[PDB]
């Protein structure tokens, strides 16, 4: 049923326990976000190339969720009465195609999954400029083609079969590409831009149509049963972690002194300084959180830096009174804090029912804002009127559907009047966007990743400037895509050839992508 495929694929899509490995060993550590942890140091702190690891993303997607959405396309192309689940299903091909071009590159997509339909299999590496342009006809007309008094859109969890606003999301989604390839293409990036706030049914104007995949509030289980369950969010329970008390989320440096350093109200809410010696061992209950007894006693708080992982370094800690008052009655407990002063991610960011974010009303914001900087004719509202919007959504964004405390309009005028302030300068002005952008997307790491390639925003160094040089298997500089899949080489070899004839003959993770012109 193409109905059901929808909701496989949208599942999958943060659900997935396997795939979600590659955002916590890769991207967190490559925008510089997560450090500590063992898997995020070794793998991305530390430049250790694994194949296995970097093909996550293509297994997963061309096996299940793009493979599904494919076949689901297909079987209602033709379908007039089905011209409603059919846009929908070609608006979320184009959603998770772009995940995999943004991660390897050159990929299968015009000839991807028709195996059993075209009896078409070794299907041939679309360029990505190619995939670009595909991108910007596909959303189009998906957009042109929804129809209300058509079929009822009855699988989806982002927006319950609303078509309104999946019109609003594959036109946001335009926008997204469009501001992608602004560098590698201007024009035709201004003009799809333009057409797309020019479409039908416009973009997300707001949060209520923010696209959010709603998960199902489950117990974390890392048993075999857990790797084909999808209901979860399945990155929040690896943020958790298999291994949780050795092995949490600990914050990375460049993001937390971003935060500390900025005033910004979302220091405290996205991260906390928890002693876990009574954690659950399968879920975040029963942390003990040191924070304001750290700030009370004048306790630095020790950020992990890339490279790093909570042991290398080994920091100065303190005695805890919370924690010698809780030994009391509870005797396994001590009082002496170590690695507990290196920020960790709030309990917020650890729940199952955690929302896959797709995009949102406040990435729209700064997409504008970049926009107007560049002098495309995208409205009438300011640049740093659209910024000061963008920030105050990404703030919302985490009292709306994480609980994280209010922000008060004094708190956010506070920061925004200084160091959270617009530029003055074109280059001040980008920079300001997609840093703030770059905290937005944190739950968002697929997008987090590609935006920071893209913009070049923040200026982040290789874990070598930090002391880790030595260590550094894969080469100094940060990677900006991943190897193909071994996978590939062996049984698509005419096609893995003929992609990799592209780049001349190499298939590295410092070869720039088509829409990322510099390092
Ligand atoms: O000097 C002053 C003070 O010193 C104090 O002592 C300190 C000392 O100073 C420190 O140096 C010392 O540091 C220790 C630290 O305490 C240890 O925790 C650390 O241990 C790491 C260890 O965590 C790590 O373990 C990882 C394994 O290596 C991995 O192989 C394993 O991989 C997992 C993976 O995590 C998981 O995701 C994966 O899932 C699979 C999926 O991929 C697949 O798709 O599906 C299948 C199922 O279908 C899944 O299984 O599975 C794999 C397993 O295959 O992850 C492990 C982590 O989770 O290994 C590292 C090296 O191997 C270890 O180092 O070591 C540090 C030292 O290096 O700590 C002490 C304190 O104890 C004094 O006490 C003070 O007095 C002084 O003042
Ligand atoms: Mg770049």
């Amino acid at each position: 049923d193409p109905n059901a495929q929808l909701t496989t694929a949208q599942l999958q899509t943060y659900g997935d326990l396997s795939m979600m490995e590659i955002y916590r060993n890769y991207h967190y550590a490559f925008t510089q976000q997560l450090m500590g942890c063992w898997n995020t140091t070794n793998y991305g702190g530390r430049h250790t190339l694994d194949n296995n690891e970097m093909s996550r993303i293509w297994t997963s997607f061309y096996t299940q969720s793009l493979k599904n959405i494919i076949d689901a396309q297909y079987r209602t192309a033709e379908d007039a009465e089905k011209v409603n689940i059919n846009s929908v299903l070609r608006i979320y091909r184009v959603y998770l195609m772009s995940i995999i071009t943004d991660t390897y590159g050159d990929a299968p997509f015009s000839e991807a999954g028709l195996g059993f339909l075209e009896g078409k299999f070794n299907p041939k590496y679309d360029k990505q400029e190619d995939i670009y342009n595909a991108f910007f006809l596909e959303l189009e007309d998906a957009v042109n083609k929804i129809d209300p008094t058509k079929d009822k859109v009855t699988g989806d969890l982002i927006y319950a079969g609303d078509v309104t606003k999946w019109q609003q999301l594959a036109n946001s989604l335009r926008l997204r590409f469009a501001m992608r390839i602004s560098s590698v293409n201007p024009t035709k990036a201004q003009t799809e831009f333009e057409n797309a706030l020019a479409a039908n049914g416009g973009v997300i104007t707001d949060a209520s149509s923010d696209a959010l995949i709603k998960y199902m509030t489950i117990a974390f289980s890392f048993g075999q049963e857990a790797y084909s369950d999808y209901r979860g969010n399945s990155l929040s329970q690896l943020l958790f972690g298999n291994d949780p008390a050795n092995n949490p989320s600990y914050l990375c440096s460049t993001f937390f002194n971003q935060l500390y350093n900025s005033g910004d109200p979302r220091t405290f809410k996205i991260s906390r300084c928890y002693y876990d010696g009574l954690m659950s061992a399968t879920s975040p209950d029963n942390r003990v959180d040191i924070t304001q007894e750290m700030i009370e006693k004048g306790i630095a708080f020790s950020p992990r830096d890339p490279g790093a992982y909570s042991w290398e370094p080994w920091p100065t800690g303190y005695d805890s009174d919370i924690c010698a008052e809780l030994a009391v009655n509870n005797p396994s407990v001590t009082a002496t804090m170590a690695r507990e002063v290196e920020p960790k991610l709030a309990n917020n960011f650890l729940k199952s029912d955690n929302p896959g974010v797709v995009m949102t009303s406040a990435e729209v914001k700064f997409l504008m804002a970049e926009a107007t900087v560049k002098k495309w004719n995208v409205g009438s509202v300011s640049a740093e009127d659209l910024y000061k919007q963008g920030v105050r959504a990404a703030i919302d964004f985490l009292t709306d559907n994480y609980g994280c405390t209010a922000t008060t309009d004094a708190e956010f005028d506070a920061f925004i009047q200084d160091k959270g302030a617009f530029g003055h300068t074109d280059n001040q002005k980008l920079e300001a966007i997609n840093t703030q952008a770059w905290i937005l997307h944190f739950t968002n790491p697929a997008e987090c990743w590609a935006n920071v390639r893209r913009s070049g925003y923040p200026k982040l160094k290789s874990p070598a400037e930090y002391g880790f040089g030595q260590y550094l298997t894969g080469g100094t500089e940060i990677p900006v895509r991943l190897c193909y899949p071994v996978l590939e080489s062996s049984y698509n070899k005419k096609s893995y050839n003929e992609a990799i004839e592209r780049m001349g003959g190499t298939d590295n993770w410092h070869s720039l992508l088509w829409w990322d012109t510099e390092n």
